[PDB]
This record gives C-alpha cells, sequence and structure tokens, in this order.
C-alpha cells in the first residue's frame, strides 16, 4: 500500500453519500494541508450517484453507505467497496410537545410506511410507549427521492424485522418503490429529509447520524429503536460500539456485509460501514498512488476521534482496517 502521494499535482474527485459528505469536508482539507499538491473535491449527491459515477469512471471516489450488490460487482469488474468508518441512522419525527424518545421497531415502522398505521396514537404505538400522551396527529412517512444509502439501510431494517411483510415487498435497495399511501412524499438528500420533517408535525424520516445535530436543532424528536434482543436503543457511541462487536470478526474479504439488526443485546440496530466505491484501475501511476495514499490516510489518521467524533462515527476495528488496506493496495494503472 502506498502511504505517500505522488509529488505532481493530482486532483481526487469524490461524489455521493450525503451521509459521508460532512466528513469528507474535514478529511479533504486536512489531507490537502499536508500535501498541497493534492486537490480533493466532494459533493453531496446521494449513494446512488456515488455508485453510478464511480462505475462510469466519472469520479475517483464514489461515496456510498450501501455495499455493491453481487450484480453490481458482476457488471463492473474492477469495482470494489472499501470500508472507511462506521456510521448509523436514526429515525426522527415531528411531534411538538412530546418530550420522550418514542420507542419504535421495524414492525411498527413498516406499518407506518405501508399506510396501516395512520395516526400517532395508534394502538401499536401506545403499546410500546405506556404513559405517554400520544396525539392523534396523522403520520406522514417521508422517503428519499434520490438513490440513497440511507434508503438502503432503512429498508433493510424494515425487511429484517418484517420478513413476511416488507421483506417480501418492496424489499430493500438504494431506490425502492415506496407504497403509495397518503403522505408518501419524497425529499432530496438528508438535508431535505430534515427540512421536510420539520415542516409539518406528524412527519417521520430516516436520517443519517451526521445530520443528528441539525435535526435536533430543528426540534425533531429522536426514536429509540428496538433491536432483536428486545432492547430499545438511541444511536450513540455505546450502542454503536456494542453493535459493531457483532461483526468485527465476521467481515468478508470484499467487505460487503450488512450489519443491520445484529445480535448484540446492547447494540443499535442500524449501523453500517461507510464505503469508498473505487475502481481497481486508475488513469495513471501518479493518480493511483495518490488515491492509495489518501484512502490509507483516511482509515488511519482519518479515523482519529478528532475527525469522527464531529459526525458521530466510530473507527474501523483493526481487523477491518487490514482488509481495507488489502483492497487499497490493488489500486493500479
Amino acid at each position: 500500500v502506498a502511504t505517500t502521494p505522488a509529488s505532481s499535482p493530482v486532483t481526487l474527485a469524490e461524489t455521493g453519500s450525503t451521509l459521508l459528505y460532512p466528513l469528507f469536508n474535514l478529511w479533504g482539507p486536512a489531507f490537502h494541508e499536508r500535501y498541497p499538491n493534492v486537490t480533493i473535491t466532494a459533493q453531496g449527491t446521494g449513494s446512488g450517484a456515488g455508485i453510478a459515477q464511480a462505475a462510469a469512471g466519472t469520479v475517483n471516489i464514489g461515496a456510498s453507505d450501501a455495499y455493491l450488490s453481487e450484480g453490481d460487482m458482476a457488471a463492473h469488474k474492477g469495482l470494489m467497496n472499501i470500508a472507511l468508518a462506521i456510521s448509523a441512522q436514526q429515525v426522527n419525527y415531528n411531534l411538538p410537545g412530546v418530550s420522550e424518545h418514542l420507542k419504535l421497531n421495524g414492525k411498527v415502522l413498516a406499518a407506518m410506511y405501508q399506510g396501516t398505521i395512520k395516526t400517532w396514537d395508534d394502538p401499536q404505538i401506545a403499546a410500546l410507549n405506556p404513559g405517554v400522551n400520544l396525539p392523534g396527529t396523522a403520520v406522514v412517512p417521508l422517503h428519499r427521492s434520490d438513490g440513497s444509502g440511507d434508503t438502503f439501510l432503512f429498508t433493510q431494517y424494515l425487511s429484517k424485522q418484517d420478513p413476511e411483510g416488507w421483506g417480501k415487498s418492496p424489499g430493500f435497495g438504494t431506490t425502492v418503490d415506496f407504497p403509495a399511501v397518503p403522505g408518501a412524499l419524497g425529499e432530496n438528500g438528508n438535508g431535505g429529509m430534515v427540512t421536510g420533517c420539520a415542516e409539518t408535525p406528524g412527519c417521520v424520516a430516516y436520517i443519517g447520524i451526521s445530520f443528528l445535530d441539525q435535526a435536533s436543532q430543528r426540534g425533531l424528536g429522536e426514536a429509540q429503536l428496538g433491536n432483536s434482543s428486545g432492547n430499545f436503543l438511541l444511536p450513540d457511541a455505546q450502542s454503536i460500539q456494542a453493535a459493531a462487536a457483532g461483526f468485527a470478526s465476521k467481515t468478508p474479504a470484499n467487505q460487503a456485509i450488512s450489519m443491520i439488526d445484529g445480535p448484540a443485546p446492547d447494540g443499535y440496530p442500524i449501523i453500517n460501514y461507510e464505503y469508498a466505491i473505487v475502481n481497481n484501475r486508475q488513469k495513471d501511476a501518479a493518480t493511483a498512488q495518490t488515491l492509495q495514499a489518501f484512502l490509507h490516510w483516511a482509515i488511519t489518521d482519518g479515523n482519529k476521534a478528532s475527525f469522527l467524533d464531529q459526525v458521530h462515527f466510530q473507527p474501523l476495528p483493526p481487523a477491518v482496517v487490514k482488509l481495507s488496506d488489502a483492497l487499497i493496495a490493488t489500486i493500479s494503472s
């Protein structure tokens, strides 16, 4: 693995995951400060564009919260997903006056997105939140309009917890045919989800953890999500470090692994690796070497708390760092 960038000016273009975007805005300047000859550009366009453009050769780095499907790998040989850090997703809602962190699970959320739960005081919700005065506000299940990693993560949670329902249809993916129910409205990017949700009381939205602060500032509630052990957790360092322990020794060599709804009793149900989608063959030697240098930097120096703590991510455990490096090292020209 090349740990030093070429000396000639090189530009690494990135695009994709709005979830990973805030972090790339920190990494980019830091690396550039260290190696002035290297220019890093990034844009928040959603995981879909990330996968699409990296595959088309339009950018050097596609950012994605979703791993490549077996189909994607077969269609674009040389394309791989390298883990860079661990992140998570929370479920925000707009219910002014409700102080508590409402408890929800994949079964109840699937019902909301399927239109069977139409109000916030529905029996299925009250059963999970005894003592809370739930309003009769109508539920408005919002979803991402653009191909999104958050959609992939959310719909996998729903699919795992509701195998016979959501699991069968519409299943999961970066783009999903959401049930056409009242309020099934589309919003662009995580920002759009925050903004959309804050707009009208009763909204529900799956939003990436790096937008947690913004969501709170807008006065949105944050749900406690139930895991398979019957526990309801908030996404924080503790619950994510606990959920990751479930897959630290079980990550495949190609790193395509779902860490959704794991077995850790105290683990948060929606965590995931953030991926750099990159092609095994680059423009020239200088560019291949610089991309390697940057990616290895990102998973070592870039994984320090000074960086990750700002967007609420956790670092990759060592065995995984090793696997990423092994993939970084195949980047040639």
